[PDB]
């Protein structure tokens, strides 16, 4: 298993209680990390986080 861990001192995307499903992709540190509901915030595509996250 090569994912994602949200690093110490960072926390969890906060869930909003809209009724609308979006995927968005939070920089946790040094990787992109996926997350889907009522999520703003982050990037919208992979790819822009993966260009704005150390890699």
């Amino acid at each position: 298993a090569a994912e994602c861990t949200v690093p110490i001192g960072w926390s969890e995307p906060v869930k909003g209680l809209c009724k609308a499903r979006f995927t968005r992709y939070y920089c946790m540190g040094n990787c992109c990390k996926v997350y889907e509901g009522c999520y703003t915030g982050g990037y919208s595509r992979m790819g822009e986080c993966a260009r704005n996250c150390p890699g």
